[PDB]
């Protein structure tokens, strides 16, 4: 009931009245009744920014910005333009941090933003599940190395 | 803030829950619950219940009790003790080695009984217990992110093996 169209990470530049290049993941999805744009960074945890489109909805995003393209063609059309080298984005936070233009984003929180804090906490777990041995296996080769500097 | 620490520690709890929502019958295991109870004020004072899991994330409950709330509860586990004293009682208990934590989740995980039951021979035996309600929204979303940003700190003590050699 979510199907993604475009999931990767870009190089933005993030202005806030200041101005910075970062990494932003930008995940562009198709789901039911019931198009969707998610803005996250791995270097922020509580920044999250998203906004779902409908067949109305669009219309006005299509008549502000002049795309004669249709709803179903309009993700073809911007995960091209996402591939030229000559393609910037550009995010601009509000004061209170409730929106940002990227298409006008909103600030997820609640429910959404505890799914995403969550999947952060159980991607930084299986972190500790690879890494438990370290610095056991540390001491080993630290001992070989003091050994061996006599030669 | 208002808001002070009167038992802040990790204990060894009871855990007791349905298999699920489609297998009501119990699974239960001790696991490590970190318990903090806290006194702060809202408008006279209050008396916070928070349990929370280490390999839990998203295990967090709670309970605010007022002096109204307080005598239901009293009432109910039949404590003669006064809401002032309840805190003391509860922190006395809890250094006693035959003092048992049992907790008991739903089904959904939207609530769960907090009970403190005392082993000494000549005790009443459940001194009492505590309706905790699931912590989602704002709280939630502090506790989630203080877990992110200590696992973070576990990057920054992380040059991988000193480049092997």
């Amino acid at each position: 009931s979510k199907i993604a169209l475009f999931d990767q990470t870009l190089i933005a530049s993030l202005l806030q009245p200041k101005a910075y290049k970062t990494k932003v993941k930008l995940k562009i999805s198709e789901q039911r009744n019931e198009l969707k744009f998610e803005i996250s960074r791995s270097d922020d945890f509580e920044f999250l920014f998203s906004e779902t489109l409908n067949n109305e909805k669009y219309q006005i995003l299509a008549r502000d910005h002049d795309l004669t393209v249709d709803f179903d063609a309009f993700p073809k059309v911007i995960i091209q333009h996402l591939l030229c080298k000559n393609t910037e984005i550009n995010i601009i936070l509000d004061a209170e941090k409730n929106f940002c233009s990227f298409i006008k984003l909103h600030a997820v929180r609640g429910d959404h933003l505890i799914s995403h804090l969550l999947k952060i906490c159980s991607s930084q777990a299986v972190k500790l599940s690879t890494f438990y041995k370290s610095a056991d296996e540390l001491a080993s080769l630290r001992q070989k190395c003091g050994d061996l500097e006599k030669q």
